[PDB]
């Protein structure tokens, strides 16, 4: 597309912001607020529509985990509710295959989900698929070659370095090589033939390290670390580069946006969000 959308997040409380960053000119635009504040959500795009999935409204007068799917049309600058998921999923991961949205893991109160469900926009309907082999919240999700990957997270007792892969035509999950780092609340995306995992929390510290999984060799390799340690970051890809947005560095809710160039193996600061926040949903689509 053309713009990087950041939706929701957390600073003091869950947020309703929708803001769009244009890498071509450095500008930010504030767009229509989410109908309900939410942090720990995920964003994705299907058919030029932006979707906000799951999360939690951490608010002065209560905390409510979200089963919501909400749809933002850039042409109209309007959010509309879509069909809700079977269960609330805070600290969710999502991935898109063949025009379908996969909602992965997340929490509902003390329940840590292994369940996974798939949304078909053409029918505005969710259906459960096979659950993961592991309960995962703060799970990173990516798609490569029409296979779905769930990476890291927290199973209710331990943060994880494990990862697994979903093969849709077999409706089956299989473990892949674990990462070399325990990561929960990392940013996970795909670039070229690799699954990247950036940042996260390992049980003791927020991380700046970044590693990538080559599906052909089944090995993880570290690349250059980010300039800022961060957990609960947003991540997306735009014209062959990775963008990481916000997060928590153990001291500050970051407004920093960093950009990774894989040809030079370097990170640089490219912009700042209008305010520091963590737990955003991020996706890329046309400008409004
Ligand atoms: O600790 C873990 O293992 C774990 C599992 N999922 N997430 C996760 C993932 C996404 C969002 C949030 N929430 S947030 O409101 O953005 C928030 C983050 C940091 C501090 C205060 C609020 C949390 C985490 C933490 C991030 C590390």
């Amino acid at each position: 597309g053309r713009l990087i959308y950041t939706a929701g997040g957390y600073f003091r409380q869950s947020l309703s912001y929708l803001e769009a960053y244009n890498p071509s000119n450095g500008s930010w635009l504030r767009l229509a607020d989410l109908q309900v504040p939410r942090s720990g959500l995920a964003g994705c795009v299907v058919g030029g529509l932006l979707y906000a999935v799951g999360g939690r409204n951490n608010s002065p007068d209560g905390n409510t985990d979200s089963s919501a799917l909400d749809c933002y049309n850039p042409m109209t600058n309007q959010w509309s509710p879509c069909a809700s998921m079977s269960v609330p999923r805070n600290r969710i991961g999502v991935g898109v295959i063949d025009g379908h949205i996969y909602a992965v893991g997340g929490s509902h109160g003390c329940i840590h989900h292994s369940s996974v469900e798939r949304y078909e926009p053409e029918r505005d309907e969710w259906h459960l698929v096979a659950p993961m082999l592991t309960r995962r919240i703060g799970v990173g999700v990516a798609v490569l070659n029409r296979l779905l990957y769930a990476v890291g997270g927290f199973d209710g007792t331990n943060r994880l370095n494990s990862a697994e892969c979903y093969y849709p035509e077999r409706n089956e999950w299989r473990m892949i090589t674990p990462m070399n780092t325990i990561r929960s609340g990392a940013g996970v995306c795909v670039l070229h033939n690799c699954i990247y995992a950036a940042g996260g929390y390992d049980g003791q510290d927020q991380l700046n390290s970044v590693e990538r999984y080559d599906v052909e060799t089944e090995t993880w390799t570290f690349v250059a670390p980010m300039r800022h340690h961060r957990s609960a970051l947003g991540i997306t890809v735009h014209q062959g580069k990775i963008y990481v947005l916000g997060g928590y560095d153990g001291h500050t809710f970051l407004d920093s946006v960093e950009c990774y160039d894989p040809d030079s193996d370097t990170w640089s600061e490219v912009t700042r969000m209008t305010s520091g926040r963590s737990g955003v949903g991020v996706a890329v689509t046309m400008e409004p």
